[PDB]
């Protein structure tokens, strides 16, 4: 079941309505791939939900606020000091997305090490619960195996693939919470913990990569026996122990349109922190009030009541869709990998199911989803921008995924009539065969 | 059926959660009275839906482009300048809040008649569909008394009849005679009209009464706060009109008033502001007068009280608040709620646009209105499940869930019925009040 | 010697250019009759500081986190919080600006002696070193008069006296009997004094006065829009608080009232809003009787017609608006402009916080007050300048150059004294009015 | 002379005041290297002028109407096509600095020629006004010449240049408006003309690189001739069918705090856009507001009176100090540079007289600008935040040099306490000599 908002909705942006007349010259002209379709013309977007969710109002008075220095700029140490307090590291490093704290890290640590420990360049190799290797647990990817921390690091595999390496030409250890694997399954402290340690020995760096860290706190929260009694921010800092340093992109968890985070415990690291300040003159990262909003999303993601709220509700629409039978390859808090090719058996791979499925539900309620399937197998994905749509909304959408299934047998194909070199699905256009 | 919210939505009020003693620590103490319970003690307040739901992005964006000169403020001229659009009336005073409108047009109004018409101060008597608490309030504070005349077929929630809450032309006209029209020194028409739990005026309606006054020939002042949701129910329902455009309906329906004195905290959808204007010259006469006024009241006519970005937001809000779509949803919700709760037995008065209300003594009836039968409800509700309603009364003494705009969703609508249900079955231990 | 700003400017609003054809246009259009010109025509808008200068991002967040509950707002409290705080009084009503504060605290104030000390009614008589436009006028229209108190030392040109706009204890305490106190319902304590052209009061003046109130007990209501810059002249010129910080002499100032009414459009730099409040239980009684009559005038006292973000602000207002640095620029700056004007040789009265005044006649004294030396003034400084400035007369009636809080820069000011310097010469070629 | 500014100020942020006795811990525990010290402590920053003045209430306004789409956002097609209106480019992308549009058309240009032209890379080189080499006339840098349009192409230099290469091997033409040249000098349209002839013959792409093109474009209304009748866009307009696609920082003359734009002219040129999409997928912009906002300064950037205020108090400033003979080694509408061994003669180079400069004028003032110099001359450097600070303001600053000018005896120097392996002046920390 659903849980009633624990907020009150104060500022919306309006969206037109469609008559499917209407809907149609638009998927046409988009040619059939509804990336190329213009919002205001989709009625519920589900492209992603990389900040493209709410704020709050002091999210927003935030924003009013920037010093707007080039400099010991007083927004800056609001943003690095409510890192210090909700995750006590001292070295923070803004960065304007996700994606920028890595493009910093990577060519860094790397060097740390290429020097003293004198890493071999051709022959290196990074590891991860999700070149890195994935070193998850074999329940992982077993979708009716109801294992509580499903993206957890199988500790004995990273010993392993560590030496099979061994320990000179790992740079570091990436730790994304949620991990990333399967739409987004939780990680334990006492995994987090234990990884750590098997760092500690080999004297490797963890980089903490924390784009859901405050949805992976509350599973701990609702699950980790030991800790079903501490808060959020107490769960969030005990975890940020297992770290070194931690790579964000504040979009999601921390509710930002804009943002990103590199940031490092202590002056065991400061060594690091310089060459990173070194690197990022040269390119990455923030305007001032950004700083103020982001100092304020940490906290405001955090609040419990939402992250209940926000992860009920992403729960609710999948038992929503199992219950008309919707095969989902894989379902979690990051996404919702819906299966097309079972939903839509009658449609082969050259012509193409996801697309043909996207272009459906676009017809007959205006969603927007994404054909992720090219080859495994052919699915269409969704995710849910924080705090943006209601029940009423996923009720909608799930209807909408019944009188697709119902007309599941004189829904089309598709065939190129346009196709780049590379990346087709961003802008290629098709049609049925 | 709840219809999905046309709209994303974009910036939120978190709300704190609660403990079912506190809860009553706090009703305690409130006096024993919802009402005056705080803020943060509620979880979903519906007090009242006057300024107290959401707005745009372009209301919001407007804030920020106020101009804030004393007098002749570009920012007034853009008010007013959709006023004309809109309305297209040519006379705009911007008033705090209705009130504000009311205050001072009653007065101006008073005066005109006392002269060309030579009113009698002590036997005056104005007339209307319905009058707010603050506009008898300020009519019967100023010296003159109201009267309804509304239909017959009013409060009654048996019968549904489309236009609930026209005017009873007959009984008006018969009304104006009875006391001289020297005397009538205005007609209020409010639409949609607020004491039958909401109900619509029709175009026709609105017309046949025009016609009365123009008649005795009596000021006709249209009372506009939810002027939006009184056009969507003719749209649906007014058999002429059922193809025509909000505004267009909205421009039509404001032929027939020589002016119109509005809170913009409903329908136009902003946090403050009221519009006191005035049709065409036939009352630029009014019009200056009433600006003599509001600088003794409000403050200067180019603000009536209103910093310039509430004039740029409000100017944005009369649009935005016409929106077909928005509206749809809107009274489709209000209407949900009714829904869910004639289902789980509960006897309310038609779907309004606005409120929902609520049979009190009969949800529980063991109760006598010696011990409050509307307000223990209120108490409860709140006691159990963090909602705050109220009791402002309409026979029978009644229960009124006003719901502000944009705020609240199908959830917490279903959170809502679902209090009534777990309050149902508690009619056996559950008792009465003296405050 | 202006001082630089103690702040980066941050968010401005550009303004139109212009012809001086167009300008001319424009005044005749006036009325001839600068007020009524529009704002896009005005290029330096002088005609009042209330609500019109700048705010703090802080203030402006602020806006952001309104809590708009009709009743019991976390902002309403934030407010009130505030005001404990700074001025130590214990009970806050919010009005929508000054007149608010006043249409509701003289009556509710003329009925505490009507009955506890049975007053006349037509015999009544209230008193203040000065009352504002809306005081005096508010209380003609309420009934009772004001008579002013002033020092004798007061408007005079050439004497240079720090705390110009004193209560004349003596002239005072004199007319208390000379009225029977059973018959003053109240004495208004304006800080700083408006008609002085902006002269402070001394906090020894304060106590003196209140003393004589505690003495026949009247209530003393301190009249607070300026208490910001009033604070600051005792900090550079009261012997004893040389050393204190604003809040510090604040709050010793705000001992000797009763109560507080007050417009935050000035010192408190917002927009809209204004204070009514009250210091501490031994007049709950009357926050008790003005609590009621709010509703009837700006709405719920949880709001008194604010919006819940101009709570919020104001809250924010309240403390910005006491910040040293800034008004020691604010001052300065007035200043700067009066000595600007000396030095041209124009006869302008002392340097007050806000304002400044201009002898009329004498910088063009072969125009008499028949057709009217003030008003052409006016008129000619915008017809050449593309200044607005206004004549609210003051013996002798003159010019008004109130100024906007953190708006205009040195610039600006240079620029407005070289248009009373273009002014002078060519007093010859120049006529008087009759509007 | 200085204007009165064509606006009202509505919303300051607040600046405290400074005792000497205070600035001075300060400076002491900045070590000596103002950089690292606390704005909130600076009284006026001067550090640079990129996006850290001003904008105007639309700005503002704009930045509450984010759609926030991740694509077809309504936002985004408002930003590009106010871009077509100004410039006439019909291919806006945005990025979110300047530095942005380089990283990206740099490497895409190369290749575009590196095939359809067959270019050298060991042997290829890019030319300029200001491998890049600069072709900049003989006038360029003659402080002291009154030419007007003193940072224009050397039209023969270039043409020269150009085979000395030869065509095959130069990728692009960039033509940065105003020219960055000496503290930043003018462009003339009939300049701009000729040298992008100088390009159709060679068939070369030309790049306007625009962060001060309204400014660029009063010099032409103030001076050429025969515009001195156009309006700063009609000016604007013209200007920019001289070049194929523009590269800009909105952080100047845009008036936006974030933001960078890379946009280009017709679909002879759709070819390179395609590859740069492609390109950005990888990398680099920006939140929706953000995008409504910079739709705004674009036209907001332009106003005359505006820009006649902005650059008539830069002009003021420098007057200021010529009249107390101070040393400036280059005035321009970029930025200022007082030569500081000048005013200062009897402290070396490598005790440092502009680090020793910029401390003093922060005790006396609590400025903070900025040294430039390290070796040709050692310079301390001035620039002016749009919007932000008034005449007083630059009186202040004016005044204060002339206090450091007569102390000049008793001002010491300094000598290293730390310093870090590459670029020492941003965190180093230094004693006198």
């Amino acid at each position: 079941k659903h849980l009633p908002e624990p907020f009150r909705i104060r500022v919306i942006e309006p969206v037109k309505r469609t008559t499917r007349a209407y809907r149609e010259e638009a998927i046409i002209k988009s040619g059939m791939n509804p990336f190329l379709l213009d919002s205001e013309d989709v009625f519920i977007d589900l492209l992603t939900d990389s900040g493209t969710g709410a704020v709050t109002q002091s999210m927003q008075a935030a924003m009013m606020r920037g010093d707007e220095a080039y400099s010991g700029s007083r927004s800056y140490y609001a943003l690095a000091e409510s890192v210090k307090n909700i995750f006590g590291y001292q070295y923070t490093i803004p960065t304007h997305q996700g994606r920028g704290a890595e493009q910093i890290y990577i060519p860094v640590l790397i060097k740390k090490r290429e020097q003293e420990k004198g890493l071999d360049r051709s022959k290196m190799v990074a590891f991860s619960n999700y070149t890195v290797r994935n070193v998850y647990i074999k329940e992982a990817f077993d979708t009716g195996v109801r294992y509580d921390f499903k993206g957890n690091f199988d500790l004995e595999g990273l010993e392993r693939g560590i030496e099979e390496v061994g320990p000179n030409n790992v740079p570091y250890i990436v730790a994304t919470i949620t991990s990333n694997s399967a739409g987004g399954q939780p990680v334990s402290l006492a995994n987090l913990k234990a990884m750590y340690s098997i760092a500690k020995k080999y004297d490797i760096p963890v980089v903490m990569d924390s784009a859901r860290f405050a949805e992976n706190a509350y599973f701990i929260k609702q699950r980790e026996a030991e800790y079903k009694d501490w808060t959020i921010e107490q769960i969030t800092r005990e975890t940020y122990k297992y770290a070194d340093m931690l790579a964000m992109s504040a979009k999601k968890d921390a509710m930002v349109p804009m943002g990103g985070l590199l940031c490092m415990k202590d002056d065991s690291f400061f060594d690091v922190y310089t060459e990173c300040r070194t690197l990022c003159v040269v390119q990455e990262g923030l305007e001032g009030g950004a700083m103020e909003r982001l100092a304020v999303g940490l906290y405001d993601g955090m609040n419990l009541d939402w992250l209940a709220y926000r992860i009920a509700q992403v729960q609710y629409l999948v038992d929503g869709l199992e219950e008309i039978g919707v095969v989902c390859q894989q379902a979690g808090g990051h996404a919702a990998f819906v299966d097309a090719g079972k939903l839509l058996p009658h449609i082969p791979a050259d012509q193409f199911p996801a697309q043909a499925l996207a272009c459906e539900l676009y017809k007959v309620a205006g969603i927007r989803a994404v054909e992720i399937g090219s080859c495994p197998a052919e699915l269409l994905r969704l995710t849910i921008p924080r705090a943006t749509y209601t029940q009423t909304h996923m009720d909608f959408i799930i209807e909408a995924f019944k009188h697709v299934k119902e007309n599941a047998a004189n829904i089309k194909g598709l065939t190129f009539t346009y196709e780049p070199k590379v990346l087709r699905h961003f802008t290629a256009k098709l049609k049925e065969v």
